DNA sequence: CATAATAACAATA
DNA sequence: TGATATTGTTATTATG
DNA sequence: CATAATAACAATA
DNA sequence: TGATATTGTTATTATG
């Protein structure tokens, strides 16, 4: 294995924003920056300990989502500067019970939610909303129709998405559509990294892809197309954040606040009232339409988050 | 740690069977009896290692599920002969893969079943003979109306099941029950363990505690209460099988046979269809009635089945 | 100070 | 079954 | 042999 | 997150 390397992402984030108008240090950039320098040279595996403990003591204090997040972006550091079969990948990491103690956390989140969906009396206008974004000449706009359209997660509607029309028979679908490019997703079997599969749209999908194309074609378009993840936070997350927030506010259910994923999570929801078929599950379905892997029924349960007003008064019938 | 011990329950079976009129060898409680036996006296954890090697030996060529069950026998031996510190505990089990290929093959086969669901055509009929069943002079019958009936499963039923009125509001509830005594469970925080919860029963409260009580104070009743499970498998299982078996023939849905978990799966969808209230979600209402634990909606998958005909139906109304 | 930028901080899927 | 990749909120910073 | 008992064998929750 | 407890099927055995 080597013992030279460097992370360039790392390094290349941090000499941009040695000029920079404003904002707080990257510190944490930094400790992982000096972390990787110091890993040079290093043979000794209790030099690698000792250095990785130091880390996680400054670390301490910091909450534990924040930590098991963190403990990523060193094992991606580690990994681009020194490869795959580098010994300090089975040093530099979480302890199991942290791990655990999420998973439990998380657990617990689910069941509470599901036990108390939450009923989204106003969904009909949300949608109707979106279907307007679809027209807006602000991209911006757009592709927020889009999340509430498709469903798909904001960094692939605005950064890496391909939208195509779903033959529908010896015709072309009006309700579904073609859509490539999942995120979160690594190669694999059952996997739907570089799939193109069929997604429900909740309005007519000659509007869907014109929208789109105008997305594609935009000035703020062809600079999101390709985009990491961190260029496309940096530049579009708070924006987006804010424009949901103010779009949303007067009608999105009384328990939380209008956030972006709340589209997506409402359109797994309506899509399975409108769309599945009889002898496929809840769990099935939204796995299906939200590209989640194959046999993982488990991502789904996550995504239940709401009543539709209708189920709620038919259900009350009883 | 103690080196001396008996699992007392392994060599009383091995007595019993002494003075048999037919059936097998019991060689695997034979196999049980003398490795513990062997351990007897052992204090290094080669020899430990070794011996379990050697049964571990003779396991192979049997089914995964198989041997899995197998080492949970052998462990609850050396757990009953020699207590729960005992070094053997640390070197007497499965290998990792193979607990970890369990869940694979098991997460695919429900993956699959949600994505078929099986119509259970003619549901009805198959409650009403469970109703009906609730009348019959003969226990087995009554215990099966009321696997059917309260969803509750044959173990339950037949050996341990406590049912009570439920109130509801000033008065007594019609639909529902109290029931204790779950089996599958340990003591521990969030679990029915010696809980008494409230159950949807699929016909009159009077007439299914009614209907208990026959069973509790019948001949064949009396000797039933308080059964281990080995004693309840061996005493009715086959009866059990055959009877479910003969009277569901021709109405189960054509691509599964009659068994009796059938009722309890189908109790589930029914109770749901019947009663669940808008705010809970399915793998929700499912865990809640079915006495699975806190936080627990993962266990809820393996139940969702069937779908009933008017939900096939009217799915194929879009 | 008064904000807009930025990256830390944090949670979710 | 090892230990990520995305979405979401706020402290801290430079400069008007 | 012809079955009924039994426990091994096996799968599910 | 370690490594069970229940429900379900069949080979093998003693004896009519
Ligand atoms: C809770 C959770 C964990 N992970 C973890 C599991 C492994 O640590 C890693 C998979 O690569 O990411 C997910 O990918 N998704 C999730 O929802
Ligand atoms: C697949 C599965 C495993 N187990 C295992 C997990 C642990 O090995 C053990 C829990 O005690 O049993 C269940 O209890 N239920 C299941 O459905």
């Amino acid at each position: 294995y080597p013992k030279t390397g460097v992370a360039t992402s790392i390094v290349e984030k941090i000499e941009r924003a040695e000029f920079n108008t404003a904002g707080r240090k990257p510190t944490v950039l930094l400790r992982i920056a000096d972390f990787i320098a110091a890993m040079n040279g290093m043979d000794a595996k209790q030099d690698m300990q000792a250095l990785w403990d130091a880390e996680i003591a400054i670390m301490n204090g910091r909450a534990q989502t924040t930590i098991i997040s963190y403990i990523t972006k060193y094992r991606n550091a580690i990994r681009e500067a020194f490869g795959d079969d580098h010994p300090m990948l089975k040093i530099a990491t979480g302890d199991a019970a942290m791990y655990d103690e999420a998973r439990r956390v998380k657990m617990e989140k689910i069941a509470n939610k599901h036990g108390a969906l939450i009923t989204f009396e106003n969904y009909r206008q949300v949608l109707k909303i979106c279907e307007d974004c679809l027209k807006s000449s602000d991209p911006l706009m757009i592709g927020i129709g889009l999340i509430g359209m498709t469903g798909r997660r904001p960094y692939e509607v605005f950064t890496q998405a391909e939208f195509s029309p779903a033959p529908y028979g010896k015709g072309v679908s009006k309700w579904s559509i073609l859509f490539n490019g999942q995120a979160k997703t690594k190669q694999g079997e059952g996997t739907k990294f570089g799939i193109t599969y069929e997604i429900p749209v909740l309005t007519r999908s000659e509007t869907v892809l014109a929208a789109y194309k105008r997305l594609r074609e935009s000035g703020q378009g062809k600079l999101w197309h390709g985009m990491s993840i961190d260029d496309f936070s940096s530049e579009t997350r708070l924006l987006l954040r804010d424009t949901v927030f103010n779009l949303f506010e007067d009608v999105w259910p009384k328990e939380e606040l209008p956030k972006p994923y709340g589209l997506r999570h409402l359109y797994a929801e309506v899509a399975y009232h409108n769309f599945a078929p009889p002898h496929v599950t809840k769990n099935s379905y939204f796995a299906a339409i939200l590209g989640h892997n194959n046999n993982d029924l488990e991502t789904s349960l996550s995504y239940m988050t709401y009543t539709l007003p209708e189920d709620r008064d038919n259900a009350l019938a009883r």
